[PDB]
DNA sequence: AGTGACCTTTAAAGGTCACT
DNA sequence: AGTGACCTTTAAAGGTCACT
């Protein structure tokens, strides 16, 4: 199941199993460069219920299980689908 | 272009790009333990055209160029098809 | 604008069988 | 029994768009 929110995960997204939801965010996040402010203690719980409470949190719990950056494209590698060889 | 008969080659397989012929004839010849017998110097030139004809200098320069024996499924990994987890 | 269930696209795995 | 053109299956990458 996902390592930062609980919900269900079938397989690995830039380096972490992880649902489709926090695939998506942590791919968004990235590609934008977004940055994020957390309204509280940077201490917000990430589950499946709570999960889009806090932008920040959410993404610094995507750094601490080990989501890795690089994975998302960049440069050259921009736009196409699936592996690289 | 495959590296060990020079047919045509679309993607990689066990480490080196290579025909679909030599695809198959590096894989059978690991999980069956294959062993041959150069019926000359084992100098035996491998294109497309002389391909099959001497089986060993096929295999001899198929680990030369380096595709790799352990990426054939082996033990727990055997009869699975598609990429690992 | 942001979300995420759903989709296509890849590299590369093995399985198949007319032909030899 | 061996070959190899062809097929399906894997994970995992991006793209979509009704819903909010
Ligand atoms: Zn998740
Ligand atoms: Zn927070
Ligand atoms: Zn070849
Ligand atoms: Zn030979």
């Amino acid at each position: 199941l996902c390592a930062v929110c609980g919900d269900n995960a079938a397989c690995q997204h830039y380096g972490v199993r992880t649902c489709e939801g926090c695939k998506g965010f942590f791919k968004r996040t990235v590609q934008k460069n977004a940055k994020y402010v957390c309204l509280a203690n940077k201490n917000c719980p990430v589950d499946k219920r709570r999960r889009n409470r806090c932008q920040y949190c959410r993404f610094q719990k995507c750094l601490a299980v080990g989501m890795v950056k690089e994975v998302v494209r960049t440069d050259s590698l921009k736009g196409r689908r699936g592996r690289l060889p």
